[PDB]
């Protein structure tokens, strides 16, 4: 346990977690960042050949390669799949100061990666919006990514709501609920990073992006107040937008992953083709 | 582990100190606190320090600050040691499982029932450094209402924060704080965001105290030398306005009570207990 992470956990369960979040908010804020940390790049699988595709991990308090792990093993066939970590999560690793440090940062390992071999990017939720801005400045450097799969992205509008206040709980749920089953250490360290690097990305839009893109989208809702302005923003930049079984975090584990893999392979190979 | 403490440490080193007690002080208040009626109550420590196993009581409350417990005293109890009944009352929050109390009502009447218990009918007398100072006035008053009859309340250097506060107050309590840190480095401290959320708890109950009440005569040791330049006179004004004798003393805030200017002091305090038990 960690001390403030055990007040985290306890108000949880007292109906007290804006107060615990305001108070992540503020570690977050009071936190050393950079803008020189060099976010890790693992491989996933097997696979020796082929065409590289590069998962781009969320910036949540569950980040690391093993969110992936089913999602890889049914991708592995005939192409080279890795996960790529953003930095603040683990060990002594600064934040990046901004959005445009973040993106640079990843960039930089995905160029020196791939450097002129095919290659495509996907990310879960903000995983998802991260890939979408590594894709454009690696446009911008003059690299071409055949796609990015995008799944169950999303964009808070405004400043708050109590429809948004739901829906985080609800992902704050399953987020703990991992850590607690992982066995994952480093609390605070972990639900501050996650705050800090959620707060960079709101209010993001797709700005464009020359590579096509893929949005998959679960079938099944987190709450019964979800906006659909959280999405649509999103939706309307994507090149295609195809429904799978699951939900949020379903999509991607045990029961869903074989047919989200299905969709996901499926149009990476007509990207690379 | 404690990432907070960790936090709140490298904060002193970039001048952020202000936001770090900010967190500390938002974690005060999800913390478990004592005081419902019917909920289990924390039960603050007493511990003699004297040698001396006879003559009146003096009882030294701790001051509600993250280095706080008997040993703050060691030096001052020994000085007093002769003739007296010297201990030591820890307020509760600050160590192992204990919860803070939830209002200063709490925390006064568990200290009183605690000094209740220990003193009996015989002759005592409260003192205590700083917030202990303030917090042993409280117990006075409230031990008074009982029917007890303290002989006297010394304080040493007690002070009040009064309204919002600005740069004056963040520098004085940047200087408490360093000292504070230093001490608990010393000493190998554990356990930094207990300590500091009692103590950021604590002083917030304590904020716009003023001296009220009180019928045994008090006692105000005041350091000569201040521990910083832009100190308010309103932080003391009050609290010195009500008090019955106020008396200058080698040392400052913290060496008052320390090595070089104890013995001084507890000359200064002894010889005025002595009075007062007369």
């Amino acid at each position: 346990s960690d001390y403030f992470g055990e007040l985290f956990l306890q108000a949880m369960r007292t109906g007290e977690l804006a107060q615990a979040q305001q108070l992540m908010a503020g570690a977050a804020q009071l936190r050393l960042k950079y803008g020189e940390a060099v976010p890790e790049i693992v491989r996933l699988g097997r696979g020796q050949l082929g065409p590289q595709l590069i998962l781009v991990c969320p910036t949540v308090m569950t980040t690391g390669p093993q969110v992936y792990s089913r999602l890889a093993e049914e991708l592995d066939a005939g192409r080279r799949v890795s996960a790529l970590v953003p930095p603040g999560f683990h060990g002594g690793q600064a934040l990046p100061a901004t959005l445009t440090v973040l993106v640079r940062s990843l960039a930089d390992v995905v160029q020196a990666e791939v450097a002129d071999g095919e290659f495509a990017l996907a990310g879960h939720s903000s995983g998802g919006v991260v890939a979408y801005e590594v894709a454009r400045e690696l446009e911008a450097r003059g690299l071409a990514p055949r796609g990015v799969v995008l799944i169950d992205s999303y964009s808070f509008d405004g400043d708050g709501g109590r429809p948004e206040e739901l829906f985080r709980s609800a992902l704050n749920e399953r987020f703990v609920e991992y850590l607690r089953l992982t066995g994952g250490g480093n609390l605070s360290q972990r639900i501050t990073a996650q705050v800090w690097c959620l707060e960079l990305l709101r209010g993001w839009r797709p700005e464009g992006l020359t590579a096509p893109t893929l949005y998959v989208r679960p079938a099944q809702p987190l709450v019964e107040q979800e906006k659909p302005e959280w999405r649509g923003d999103v939706l309307a930049a994507m090149g295609q937008v195809v429904e799978a079984p699951g939900d949020h975090f379903t999509i991607i584990e045990g029961e869903h992953v074989a047919s989200t893999a299905h969709i996901v392979g499926d149009w990476l190979r007509e990207a690379h083709a």
